[PDB]
């Protein structure tokens, strides 16, 4: 699969002070994501506030995307199966090059019936687009090897897992799922596993929320995870060293205020259009935001030593 393939971000969506998506700028990150080195994107996801999103500044959003040539996978996130169809039936009609299907929610959540019939509609407005399923437990049910593969018996642009429920159900994917030479692939889900999921699980790519805001540090990690994955010894030590130094910054995609965290840090490194959020309310408090700032400054002056060492870490820049 390759539209999932590589690292790819999940864009946020960036507010006018009247709290209104402003998607040039949209176009504008997703561009130079794109020219730093990123495959692709994902929109709109958590990330990109899409509870606070109607459908149709998510579609405009898509559409805006990929009309300025960025390869995009949709979110197909909704409060029901048929909203969420519908950002799937878009996807396709626009020419979206991915599909990321997310388990239903608000009702009927843990029944693996109903989440079945979910996937499968969800599955069926965009048969002509790759699809990766988004396995959480924070949606109260957890896809296993048997389910995946009766979608996939009936849907066959069903070619991707994305994990985040943890290092063990990283493990179970790749052994009963994505690791069969079938074309299936193993993505990863969450920041603090990029490590884990290449070399131990075999992943084939990479979603980031850092990535937003550290894309070359994060591709770094990334190269690195891959090339030890190769075999690479230099490389192993390395990336698990700045894994190390960014769990911290990486955490923040694992707790709640995830779109706080991450919206704060572009603000930090020049980014002035990442202040507002959509609900005014939505900041962060005066401790959180002295946490960032000093963690930020942390691994920025941590990795501007480190990134000068000479092997793995040279020679695996972007």
């Amino acid at each position: 699969a390759k539209i999932f393939s590589g690292v790819i971000p999940a864009l946020m969506t960036p507010g006018r002070e009247d709290r209104t998506p402003d998607f040039d700028a949209l176009v504008r990150k997703g561009k130079a994501l794109i020219a730093d080195g990123m495959s692709a994107v994902v929109y709109c996801g958590s990330m990109g506030d899409w509870p606070l999103l109607t459908d149709a500044q998510r579609m405009e959003g898509v559409e805006r995307l990929v009309k300025a040539g960025v390869p995009v996978i949709v979110g197909t996130g909704a409060v029901n199966t048929a909203l969420a169809a519908a950002h799937a039936a878009h996807a396709q009609k626009v020419g979206a090059q991915g599909l990321m299907v997310i388990p239903r929610v608000l009702s009927r959540g843990p029944s693996i019936v109903a989440q079945k019939a979910h996937f499968k509609a969800i599955l069926a407005a965009a048969p002509d687009l790759p699809s990766v399923i988004y396995n959480s437990p924070y949606y109260g049910f957890a896809t296993r090897a048997d389910l995946f593969f009766a979608l996939r018996a009936e849907h066959p642009n069903l070619v991707g897992f994305k994990e985040f429920g943890g290092n063990a159900d990283m493990r179970y994917a790749a052994e009963h799922i994505t690791s069969r030479d079938d074309g299936v692939s193993l993505m990863i889900g969450v920041d603090t596993a990029v490590f884990h999921g290449f070399v131990n699980c075999g992943a084939t790519g990479a979603i980031t929320g850092i990535g937003n805001v550290l894309p070359k540090e994060v591709i770094h990690l990334c190269n690195l995870s891959r090339a030890a994955a190769a075999g690479d010894v230099d490389a192993r030590q390395r990336a698990q060293e700045l894994e190390q130094a960014l769990a911290v910054l990486s955490s923040f995609d694992e707790g709640p205020d995830l779109v706080l965290y991450f919206k704060h840090m572009m603000v930090l490194k020049g980014d002035k259009e990442y202040t507002l959020h959509f609900n005014e309310t939505d900041a962060l408090t005066e401790s959180q935001r002295g946490y960032v700032e000093a963690q930020f400054k942390l691994f920025n002056t941590w990795y501007a030593e480190w990134s000068k060492l000479p092997g793995a870490v040279e020679k695996y820049k972007a």
